[PDB]
């Protein structure tokens, strides 16, 4: 019935923004009542934020298991975000939008960019410990640089935006943009 | 009377969101009434639209006045955005927030974000002619990219955003990622 409810709010997700779906929509396609619904989550948002938060840990955890060429290894890492984030577009999408009214959402994001880019930033200054990367910027400004891009870009590639870079080259374009920015210079 | 109520937006723009401003705020502050209003601007979101307009056009204007050593070059155009629109905060805050609101600002946004991508993707275009720049990723890709990035940057930083680059350090962050990705590879 959680379950039920969260993939019927995925489904509507792909048709319509969070205000054009009820509670009650919601409450139908999981075929349950609006007050069972009430027993699951206390709003339409809440059903946004657990769907943003179940993409964002399958990202995350997808990231650990990679950390357990130079080129490919930064290709494999944005491919991540590529692919996990690209596989739930509307959901990227609502939930994007949703950091603009729910501070929830806002700070779910927030703590999980942190990471990101502390984690893009140990990475830089690991090939710099080594002697494959010089030490032009400060790593952690280069990594916040970049994990912005990243996020800009590959969202406005999901959802068509214009100007966008076509989804079928947005990998390669960010991966240029990594690899020459770390270890130009 | 139009200038005064301009003023007046930018200037509250700088204390609170749009939303929590009334076009009976907007009239107190220029010295009419709200009928008096009705005659300048159809509405309080018409106010940050002709702000927005001027910051972007002022932009425009300024990096039209540029065309007219490569890593300063490169700097001399990013510094454009970074001083005009960091010399407009709170008309950047909110015009960026009321692109999803707004048809008519996500418009203007949208030509003006294709038009210096365009322009970019023409200078790399002449560096790469001229022998400086080697022929790597498609230029208009690699300038939708930058220019992106940009803006998310850029606007995350002058908003104090957590992750954010500090102010003081995010044109020199930009700088480097630019002249590395156009002439690294
Ligand atoms: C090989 C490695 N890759 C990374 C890495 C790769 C890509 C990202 C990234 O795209 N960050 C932005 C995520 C977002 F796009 F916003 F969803 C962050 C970290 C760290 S170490
Ligand atoms: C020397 C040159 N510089 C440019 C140039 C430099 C910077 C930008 C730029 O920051 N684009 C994003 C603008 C925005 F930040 F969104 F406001 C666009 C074009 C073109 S030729």
């Amino acid at each position: 019935r959680e379950l039920a409810i969260l993939a019927t709010a995925e489904n509507l997700l792909e048709d319509r923004p969070l205000a054009d779906i009820s509670v009650d929509d919601l409450a139908k396609g999981a075929g349950i009542s609006r007050p069972t619904f009430y027993f699951y989550f206390p709003s339409k948002e809440a059903v946004l934020l657990t769907l943003l938060d179940r993409v964002v840990n399958q990202a995350d955890m997808a990231l650990q298991t990679l950390a357990e060429d130079r080129e490919n290894m930064w290709r494999t890492g944005i491919n991540v975000f590529f692919e996990t984030f690209g596989s739930h577009k509307a959901v990227t999408r609502a939930g994007q939008a949703a950091r603009a009214t729910s501070v929830e959402v806002a700070e779910l994001w927030s703590t999980f960019m942190q990471k990101w880019i502390a984690y893009t930033a140990a990475v830089i200054d690991a090939e710099r410990d080594r002697g494959a990367a010089p030490r032009t910027l400060p790593a952690h400004e280069l990594a916040t640089a970049l994990n912005l891009m990243n996020e800009r870009t590959l969202f406005a590639s999901f959802a068509g935006e214009q100007p966008s870079v076509p989804e079928a080259r947005v990998l390669d374009t960010l991966v240029h943009i990594w690899v020459t920015s770390i270890y130009g210079e």
